[PDB]
This record gives structure tokens, C-alpha cells and sequence, in this order.
């Protein structure tokens, strides 16, 4: 039997491919379990500093919850699955590792909410994203309403969520939902280059800045500045910040150890 | 005597036209009274699920407070009028019905604040929006500073409000203030199509998502996610969400009842 | 000896040029001291209503902290310098005077954080902005993470800060980081025209609107609307708002006194 993810590990960067092309890379409980374990692994040390998540094929990044498996699941199993999915999105945000969603096709439902929980997004020409829950009488249940509004603002969020329309790669780039647009056939080359541009920077500094950004939202200005300054004073105590000064003084690339 | 609004009712969608072309569709107390009653009516059941608001003619969406009537109003009457105007904007936001502003011309003052209180905006080629209060020594008094900043961010809000410049349809679309741009002569066709794309979705789900978006702003991430989840668990108790599942299983359009 | 700033005073508008081309207009303690005194001066009356800040030459707006002087400064002197820099950014925000950054070249570090603390930004073709701290193992220490995220949102902020890439003038304009793009050779003409469009408006109204925008961020909607209304009721008590009504009634330009 084949694992839910193909892992292409390249030292400080890994590429995780959802190996589910025939089921539109949907989130089964087994897929979710592997995803959670991968996140826990890269979150437990500073060996891995950026992860690219993508789906197999050219049709689906991730269709969301697996509706075949849903036919085997009672109400309480559905609720426990959605709880685990929310916890996994939050683990991605709280992780010191940076997460890049390489959107190779359609994202819907939980698959869109996965892309929104990532730090950065790259869109192939076939990328599409949708939160279509209101068509079926519910709302996004894995943070999609809040995470979309925080990223594109309330007007664009209402547009997508209340009309339940899909957004294509060009519009996703124009509104900042996609940070990069990749040419035909170069999705993972672009996503990997993005990861390279992150992991040459210091891992605790990247992590701390990531968390400062996310944790400052919803605070008034002075509270948010106080939060940033606590994190600045924390990072000054690291050994890596000294290596940064030494590398700058010695006109060489820094070699950071994650301490 | 003719009413302040022409109402073009089409079942789940209504078009309300401010019938005031000769006075630039300004907000008199009588116009405001009708507006409040219309909002209360569509907010009291789920019969009406989207409303398009527009102004008569091709020059003004809504010029704001009626300055002819202002000459008849004492200070205390001005204050009571602005209080009612604020309450009406808030009623639009709190309503389960979705509100689309079809901007057929210039919006200023309270007319801009009306457009900002709506859920979505469509701009005709002649659409213009301005908050020019600082030219006259005051600031927007119907929520315009907050509602603009929440929609386009602090830099663009400062630009418009501190310079008191008007923004045209093309720029409004580029910065997301207008969700759609309509071709010459097709404003209400575009706005109505937008309304159709909303009202085929489930009304309590649309409403709940609208409120989740608006109520999450200003909260830190975990508080906002907790708020979304309370609303998700609420919507699971509706009958319409079951119709959504049944329609999906039966490969047919859903027929939602608002329960 | 020449002052750290050249001041081109034109009544209600001043242009402050960092006179440091040979050191990339870096922030020494002496530069920072002059900057703080200039801000205190224009913040202490309503004589000056807009200030344009720019750097000498065509290469650097402001490179940030002066690394030559840093070689003479002990750890405690660095900490006191960064504290003063933060206080000066906050003074710019709290000032009733409007601040326009005319970005003539590269901004980095504290120089970028200065531009972000300003109310509005104009970019010359050579404008570049960067927060590259993570390359050296730290994070921005003068509010840059919060001020950038508040202006361009969390996805674009993470992109710039986590990759430590520089953004050019065209992209800065598209994402709203630059409010205006100036043609080759016309930076200060464009920035001055922007200042003129501010200072013909009433100074207490401009100030109050500026503060309403900044102070409302991080509040939930009703708290933010209550804050705006307190400021509206404050501004109604000014003499200038009466001059605004009189000028409008008399079809003439207002002449505001700052009271």
C-alpha cells in the first residue's frame, strides 16, 4: 500500500505531494493523520525550515473532505474529523516551519482552508480556489471565513463566500491570495525557489517574524508593537543572531544552526 | 405624491431605486424613513434574500444628507437625523439579507457611507465615491472612516479621506471597493446577476457567513475562530442544511425554505 | 558643520531632506535627534499641516541605522537608540501634522520603518523598500512587522519579511504601499502636490480623521464606531468647522485657523 503523501526531502526544504490524483487529492482521515504527523515532525526541530505542499496531477490541489469516506462515518466521526482538521491548520500556523501551498489545480472546502492556513501560496495556471459551502446550506467549518477575510479583506471575502464562486489564478494573484504565479509546467520550480529564498534566512528569525505577523492581527497598535518588541528582545538572545552579525562582518553567507 | 423609493420586487430579489434624480438622490428624513422601513421589512423574514440599492439617473448614486432640508432643521434635528442614519447603516449590516450597492454615479458623504455599509458594490462607468468632509472642517459622521479603512486598509483610507479626493470606477475596482465593473448601460443587469448568484445559495448560510466575516474583524485569531465555530454549530441545526445534503445527493438544485 | 536635514519651509508645508547622500541617508543618533525635534516642532502648533520627508540623491531614501556609528556604540547605547527611534515613529503617528514619505531610492531597516510610520508614500522610479532583518538573524525592531502587515495584509507582509526580498516602485504602487508613483525627475513636485491637497483641508479635521483611522484598527466594529463618534462630536466643537460651513455658504475657499 502506498502512503497518502509522497515526501521529496531535500535537507532544509521538503516537498509533500498529496498522492491522491484519482480522488482529487481529498482529505480522508488517513491523509489527515499523515499530514498531522509530517507537521509535528518538521515542527519539532529546526532541520526543516520550509515545506511545499502540493497535489498530484493537474486537476486538483485538494478537493476537501473525502466524500467517499464520508459515507462510512457517523455524525460523531465527522465532528472528530473536523476537530482534527482545525487543529492541524492551527499547528501549521503555530509551527516555526514555513509552509508554501503550490496550487496545481482546484482547491475547495478543506483544501482551500489548508491553502489559507499556509504562510504563502503559488498558483499554476490551472489553480482555482473556492469556498462553496453556502451552496449546500452551511458555512466553511475549518476557519475559512476568518482566514480568507484576514488575507483579502471583508469585501472580497464576502464576494467569494456569499456568491460561492471560484477564483482563478490571475485574480488570485491580483488580490494577493497567490503570492507568485508560475508559468505552465513550472509550479514546483517556482515554489522551490520561493522556499530557497526563505531557508537561507535565519530559522528562528523567520519563525518569530511569521508569528509576530499572525499574532498582531486583532490588536490595537500599541499592544501589537509591545508584542513585536517582546519577540525582538527574545530573538536578540539567540546564537544565530550573532552568526548573522559575524557573517555580515566577514562578507560571507551565514550558516545558521537554529539556536 | 410619489414615494422616496421605487421598489422593483422580483421574489427573493428586490431593486430599490432612490427616486430623487433632481435632488441628486440626497438623504432627506423622509428618504431615510422609507429606507429604514424597507430594511426592517426584508430583515423580518427570509422571503427577500438580496437587495440592490441604486439611484435614479446617471449623475448621482446618492449625494448624502439633503442640504435643502438642512435649512429647515435645528441642531437637535440634525443630531437625531444622523443618529437614525447610523442606526440604519448598522441595520443593513446586521440584516440577514444581502445588500448590493449599484453605484450609477457620484456618491458623497452619507451616500458613500451607505455604499460602504452594503455587503457588495457594483460600479457603472460614471461611478465616483468621495468622503470630502475634511474640506468643510469635519470628519465623516456615519461610520465612513472605519468602514472605508476596514475595506481598503489604512493607507488608501487616509489617501481618500485626508486629501478629500474622489475615486473613479476603475480605481474603485482595482482597490476592491467595487466588486464588479459594469459596462455602459448594463449596471442593473450586472447587479441583478450578482444578486442571483447569492440568492440561489442557502439564506441562513449566506447570512451567517456575512455576519461571521463582519463580526470577526478586530478579534485575535483564536477568538475569531471560536466565533466562526459557534456559528458553524448553529447552522448545522438548520433544516436547510439537510436540504443541501439531499439536493447534492439527488443531483438537483436545492430549494431552501429559510429554516 | 551642516545640519542633518535640509528644511525647505513653505508655510503650511515643509520639505525635510535627509542631507546624507554619502552615507545613504542613514539614521545616526544626531540625525534621529534632529528628526525628533522637527516632529516636536510641527506637532506643537497648527502652523505646519503637511511635511514631506525625502533623502538626498537618487540611490537611498534611508538605509536605516548608521552602521559606521554602530561601531562606536555599546549594547546599552544601541538599545537607547532603538527606543528613541520607536518613540519618534510613534510621535509621527500621534502628530496632528500629516507626513508624506517621498521615496527617492532604497529604503531598508529603520528607513523602511520610517516610511511606514508616515501617513502617505510617494515612489520615484528608483524607489525600493525592504525589511531584510531575517537575513541577519533578527526581525524588524522599529515596528516594521506590524506596520507593514497593517498596510498590505499578512500574506504580502510574510512574503516581504520572510523572504527578505526588496519590492520595487511598480509593485509598491500596485499593493498600495505607495499611494502615488512619480515620473522620472518629478518626485518632489508630485509629493508637494499631494501635500497641497491635504493642507487646503481643515487641519483639526485632517488630524482627527488620521487618528480615527489609526486608532480604530484592532477594534471590533461597534467599539470602532463609538470611537469615531466621540471624535466627530469633538470636531463639531471647533471654530474651523463653522468656517467650513460659512465658506461653503459663501462659495469661497475656507481659511482655517486651527481652532
Amino acid at each position: 500500500h502506498m502512503p497518502e503523501f509522497k515526501v521529496d526531502a531535500r535537507g532544509p526544504i521538503e516537498i509533500w505531494t498529496i498522492d491522491g490524483e484519482s480522488r482529487r487529492n481529498a482529505i480522508s482521515r488517513a491523509m489527515l493523520k499523515e499530514l498531522g504527523e509530517l507537521v509535528t515532525r518538521v515542527s519539532s526541530s529546526r532541520d526543516v525550515r520550509a515545506v511545499v505542499i502540493t497535489g498530484a496531477g493537474d486537476k486538483a490541489f485538494c478537493a476537501g473532505a473525502d466524500l467517499k469516506e464520508r459515507a462510512t462515518m457517523a455524525e460523531d466521526e465527522v465532528r472528530a474529523f473536523l476537530d482534527g482538521l482545525r487543529r492541524t491548520f492551527r499547528a501549521i500556523e503555530k509551527s516555526d516551519c514555513v509552509f508554501i501551498a503550490a496550487i496545481n489545480g482546484a482547491a475547495l472546502g478543506g483544501g482551500t482552508e489548508l491553502a489559507l492556513a499556509c504562510d504563502l501560496r503559488v498558483a499554476a495556471p490551472a489553480a482555482e480556489l473556492g469556498l462553496t459551502e453556502v451552496k449546500l446550506g452551511i458555512i466553511p467549518g475549518g476557519g475559512g471565513t476568518q482566514r480568507l477575510a484576514r488575507l483579502v479583506g471583508p469585501g472580497r471575502a464576502k464576494d467569494l463566500i456569499l456568491t460561492a464562486r471560484r477564483i482563478n489564478a490571475a485574480e488570485a494573484f491580483s488580490v494577493g491570495l497567490a503570492n507568485r504565479l508560475a508559468p505552465e509546467g513550472h509550479l514546483l520550480a517556482v515554489a522551490y525557489g520561493l522556499a530557497e529564498s526563505v531557508v537561507e534566512n535565519a530559522p528562528i528569525a523567520v519563525a518569530t517574524a511569521k508569528h509576530a505577523i499572525d499574532e498582531g492581527t486583532g490588536l490595537e497598535l500599541d499592544d501589537a508593537l509591545a508584542l513585536e518588541l517582546r519577540k525582538y528582545e527574545e530573538i536578540l538572545k539567540t546564537e544565530d543572531r550573532l552568526e548573522g552579525l559575524r557573517a555580515f562582518a566577514e562578507k560571507r553567507a551565514p550558516v545558521y544552526k537554529g539556536r
